[PDB]
């Protein structure tokens, strides 16, 4: 038996609570390290077989031992608990640069010289083109437009509501030009200027992806992967989040980087003709490519998101002719990579109210209310308050909660304040760094039991007990989807369908589009 608690720690001015495993109240006490106690209480039912204990009017920042039952723990109440995890959680970007030299000083152990230099080739042609820079995008190190749309956003949404949080950290600041941006837009930059490298010249649509044709070993350094590079054909997929993201960022760099954000704004533009000329058709790997193949059958919520964010780019009241209708769509309102709806219905909301119908703007916003209330109402049934139900651990679950914790908050900038949202997103945090029913920190280099062995090839490659840290795993995923998951996990509940194993890629993979809600929520709560 142990406590399961916040393992990086609580703020002075939050909400602090820890779960046991009990069939009755028990007291508990907090102390000072000398031992004497300067909180007490009683814990409390919650479901499943949990009780929680609540230590919120605590306010004296320290690390402190609290002790229930016979079990103790030691948990810290600092101002800012968890700058250095979004720090770490932010800098995971800069040390996923491809093409890059990452320096010791910057990068330590996982110091390297520029990767994937050379020249991609274009599926199905003899030609050849360049598109350096960007991240790898998880424990591989394939770029793909999709998923890197979506961090992109994520980043850019961050820095818009959270600039004070974002602007105590530094990323590798040295690999970045001067003068130096405020930091999730510094890190952002790299990877969109590897996303207008990605667009088609002759027709504005957009590669899928460049990868090698096939993953390389999991002990595979960046530097030594040496297989050709291969383009993807255009998709319709990519060519739309590749719109949405550069218009966002056309808005988001204007008072930073001038001609970044006019080269956006026209990539966009350019983006949104090829959607017009062309059929919503699926992505499939061609013949040979066997890398992630981030398809999409349903592509409207892309189409959706591409309108309602050159709507807001221009505030040209033309443009919601297009997106009301599609806003009318009984489509799903997430936040990617594949249902990325919500994005849209964002920077619908976000627009000048001259510019949209107002009856459609209330829809969309009761709408959005009704979504949060259903969240809600997951997040009281649930043992650990996080917005989640056993169906919804599946491949990248610690995704699925932080975007539904981004979701809450995001409302609150679009005049929709649910009385849940902060709650909503300590909780999850909370549930990251330990707070679940493995006791499990689900960031590398973080918390009492960190993640150790994640399913990534630059940490598997150096030191297989020490990974690179702040990267936020795939979590629990019920469905079993790889051979030691299969193996070890059969039978386990949903949240319990986790391995800290690096070759367990269906629950311990690393991701860019996993990090990058996580940098939105903790920014979220260190804006106290
Ligand atoms: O199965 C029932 C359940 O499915 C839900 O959709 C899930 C789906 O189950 C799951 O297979 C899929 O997993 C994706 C994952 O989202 C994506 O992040 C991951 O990305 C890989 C990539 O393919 C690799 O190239 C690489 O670089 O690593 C990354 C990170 O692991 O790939 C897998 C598989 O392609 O996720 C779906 C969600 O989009 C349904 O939503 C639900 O309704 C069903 O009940
Ligand atoms: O199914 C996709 C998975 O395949 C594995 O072989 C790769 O190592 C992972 O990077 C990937 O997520
Ligand atoms: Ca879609
Ligand atoms: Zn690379």
């Amino acid at each position: 038996k142990s406590i399961f608690y916040n393992q990086v720690g609580y703020l002075i001015s939050g909400d602090k609570r820890f779960w046991i495993q009990a069939h009755e109240p028990q007291p508990f006490a907090l102390r000072t390290p000398e031992g004497q106690a300067v909180f007490a209480g009683m814990t409390k039912p919650v479901g499943g077989n949990w009780y929680v204990g609540d230590f919120t009017a605590l306010r004296v920042p320290g690390t402190y031992t609290l002790t229930v039952g016979t079990l103790e723990a030691r948990v810290v109440i600092h101002r800012r608990a968890y700058r250095d995890v979004l720090e770490a959680m932010l800098r995971f970007f800069d040390y996923q640069l491809c093409g890059v030299v990452l320096p010791e000083d910057e990068a330590g152990p996982w110091a390297h010289g520029a990767c994937h230099t050379s020249d991609a080739k274009v599926f199905g042609t003899e030609r050849a083109l360049a598109c350096p820079g960007g991240w790898h995008d998880a424990g591989d190190y394939g770029k793909y437009t999709v998923p890197a749309a979506k961090a992109v956003a994520d980043l850019l949404l961050a820095h818009e509501y959270f600039p004070a949080a974002l602007a105590h950290v530094r990323p590798m600041r040295s690999v970045h030009r001067a003068p130096h941006l405020p930091p999730a837009l510094e890190v952002a930059r790299e990877e969109i200027a590897w996303l207008l490298t990605m667009q088609d010249p002759a027709t504005g649509g957009v590669y899928h992806k460049v990868t090698t044709p096939s993953f390389p070993p999991l002990d595979t350094r960046p530097e030594d992967d040496d297989a050709p590079l291969v383009l993807s054909p255009i998709s319709y997929a990519a060519t739309a989040t590749f719109c949405a993201a550069m218009a966002h960022a056309a808005l988001v760099y204007r008072p930073f980087d001038p001609a970044l954000s006019s080269c956006c704004a026209d990539a966009a533009r350019r983006a949104y003709a090829w959607l017009g000329a062309h059929e919503m058709q699926p992505f499939h790997n061609p013949d040979g490519i066997l890398t992630g193949e981030y398809g999409d059958a349903e592509l409207r919520d892309e189409l959706l998101w591409a309108s309602c964010a050159l709507l807001r780019m221009t505030g040209d009241s033309a443009w919601a002719r297009v997106c009301e209708p599609l806003l009318d769509l009984d489509l799903p309102w997430e936040l990617g990579w594949a249902d990325v709806a919500l994005y849209g219905v964002m920077d619908y909301l976000r627009t000048p109210r001259a510019a949209v119908s107002d009856d459609v703007r209330n829809k969309v916003k009761s709408r959005l209310l009704r979504e949060l209330d259903a969240l809600a109402a997951m997040a009281e049934s649930h043992p650990f308050g996080i917005p989640m139900r056993d169906d919804d651990f599946i491949w990248g679950s610690n995704m699925v909660l932080l975007n539904r914790a981004m979701a809450f908050l995001l409302a609150e900038g679009v005049g929709v304040l649910h009385p849940a949202a902060h709650t909503v997103a300590q909780r999850a945090a909370d549930y990251l760094f330990g707070a679940n029913p493995l006791g499990q920190c689900y960031v590398t280099g973080f918390g009492q039991r960190p993640v150790r062995h994640p399913h990534h090839r630059p940490s598997v490659a150096d030191d297989v007990d020490h990974p690179v840290p702040g990267m936020v795993v795939g979590g629990p995923n019920r469905h079993l989807q790889d051979e030691i998951a299969r193996a070890q996990l059969a039978g386990r509940p949903a949240m319990e369908a986790y391995i800290d194993h690096q070759d367990s890629y269906s629950t311990n993979e690393v991701a860019v589009y996993w990090n990058s809600p996580a940098v939105f929520v903790i920014a979220a709560l260190l804006e106290a």
